[PDB]
């Protein structure tokens, strides 16, 4: 499923991401935009044996189990396939865990490179929230 900007904002907000650990909703929308272009089915297969999964491109080495990645930690305790769902719940639950496990939003290269420092509030401007 390919989300609209405002639709994703709403869903993220209902899942409690607005101000989670001090990151305003717009940072989360911005991360998803540049990680996956809002595509819940996005996958990125890396040369390192790991794969990035879903709307926030969560990596298989540390966060989920795909059964094919070396050094697998499965810290979100889920199969990577749960991250390819049209419903964003599993992705949101794991993102919160990533931020809880001693990482900021810097765990997302796209956030660091394309959102950090910008006016992220643009991403939710005009939306019903």
């Amino acid at each position: 499923k390919v989300f609209g900007r405002c639709e994703l904002a709403a869903a993220m907000k209902r899942h409690g991401l607005d101000n989670y650990r001090g990151y305003s909703l717009g940072n989360w929308v911005c991360a998803a935009k540049f990680e996956s272009n809002f595509n819940t089915q996005a996958t990125n297969r890396n040369t390192d044996g790991s794969t990035d999964y879903g709307i926030l491109q969560i990596n298989s080495r540390w966060w989920c189990n795909d059964g094919r990645t070396p050094g697998s930690r499965n810290l979100c305790n889920i199969p990577c396939s749960a991250l390819l769902s049209s419903d964003i719940t599993a992705s949101v639950n794991c993102a919160k865990k990533i931020v809880s496990d001693g990482n900021g939003m810097n765990a997302w290269v796209a956030w660091r490179n394309r959102c950090k420092g910008t006016d992220v509030q643009a991403w939710i401007r005009g939306c019903r929230l």
